[PDB]
């Protein structure tokens, strides 16, 4: 079937930012949208020229190569270094759909080019708007059958935090891995959950401002998980039907689940882009 992506696309409009636009202010604007990603735009002809996710923030706050612009240019100075333009951290040569890319596309885009959202742009490139997976999810959720167990869909080989993990470290494992969320386990068991949010929350909380000013930088980076991991976690089973994981998953908002034992033993992770491979 062609469907096209614009007919699911948020109607809402998409929140952006500029190239200029400070570190700190992309940090606030994801923080006040909830929007953890944000295509990054000419003022201007409003052609994509970036995207900035929270994914980036973690890099730059310690979990790969961007941490330089902190610790070189601005010599641990996490405060300074936010007032850089948007544009020294920012992925360029963005994965975007045309505005007549269908469903499918889509899909096979997200399930090969390991990537959850899209902007989509017209022939001049310019911004029209974005879809995700949890969109194309919600719009082909009654399409699931309602027999269809999680099982074959499960990531059996989990990457896991620990409760005493450090920041920094955890942030070292989301960025090289390219997972934005960890299930946080303790002797076998799942205590916890820790996303690239929670960090992104980390910065933007009274704890953290006031480091930052009376800081002491590192102790933000030196916060262990248990301090703020999610502890009550929305988990998955094996025998659980597909559809009503993907059903939490998109009215809550969520987009990965720990699969576990009655016993909270780990068997696993599902995420949307999981829930995607049953239409691919
Ligand atoms: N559409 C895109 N085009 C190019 N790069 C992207 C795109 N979306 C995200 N990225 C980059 O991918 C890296 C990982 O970010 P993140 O994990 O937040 O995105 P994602 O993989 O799309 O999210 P999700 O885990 O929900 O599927 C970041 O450096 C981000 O800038
Ligand atoms: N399975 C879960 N159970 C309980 N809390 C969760 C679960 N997954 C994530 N969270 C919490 O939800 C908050 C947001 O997480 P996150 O943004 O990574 O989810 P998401 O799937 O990326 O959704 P979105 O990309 O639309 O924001 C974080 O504080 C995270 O700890
Ligand atoms: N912590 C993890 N450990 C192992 N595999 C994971 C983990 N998180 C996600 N995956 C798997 O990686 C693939 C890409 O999923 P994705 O939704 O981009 O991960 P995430 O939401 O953590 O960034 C999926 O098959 C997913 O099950
Ligand atoms: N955008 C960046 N990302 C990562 N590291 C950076 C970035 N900008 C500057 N640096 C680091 O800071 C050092 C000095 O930068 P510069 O003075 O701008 O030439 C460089 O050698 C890099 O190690």
């Amino acid at each position: 079937m062609f469907v096209r992506v614009m007919k699911i696309a948020q109607n809402k409009k998409i929140v952006t930012v500029y190239p200029t636009t400070t570190i700190r202010k992309a940090l606030m604007t994801m923080n006040e949208n909830k929007y953890r990603r944000l295509p990054v735009v000419n003022a201007g002809n409003n052609k994509v020229v970036g995207i900035i996710t929270s994914m980036d923030i973690v890099d730059f706050m310690g979990g790969g190569s961007k941490y330089n612009l902190i610790r070189e240019k601005h010599e641990r100075n996490f405060l300074a270094a936010i007032n850089e333009p948007v544009r020294e951290i920012m992925e360029e040569n963005v994965i975007t759909l045309k505005e007549n890319a269908d469903i499918d596309e889509a899909i096979e885009t997200f399930l090969t080019k390991n990537v959850g959202g899209a902007p989509i742009v017209n022939d001049e490139n310019q911004l029209i708007s974005l879809i995700t997976e949890r969109d194309v999810i919600r719009a082909l959720l009654d399409k699931i059958d309602e027999n269809e167990v999680i099982d074959d869909y499960i990531t059996r080989d989990v990457i896991v935090a620990t409760p005493g993990e450090r920041l920094k470290d955890v942030a070292r494992t989301m960025v090289r891995n390219g997972f934005r969320r960890l299930p946080v386990v303790s002797e076998g068991r799942l205590v916890g959950i820790i996303t690239s949010t929670d960090f992104i929350k980390l910065l933007g909380s009274d704890w953290a401002f006031n480091h930052m000013q009376t800081g002491n930088v590192r102790e933000i980076t030196n916060v262990r998980m248990e301090e703020i991991m999610k502890r009550d976690v929305i988990t998955a089973k094996e025998g659980d039907k597909l559809k009503k994981i993907a059903e939490i998953m998109v009215t809550n908002d969520i987009g990965a689940l720990p699969v576990v034992d009655e016993n909270l033993r780990i068997k696993g992770i599902i995420t949307e882009k999981d829930v995607l491979k049953y239409f691919a």
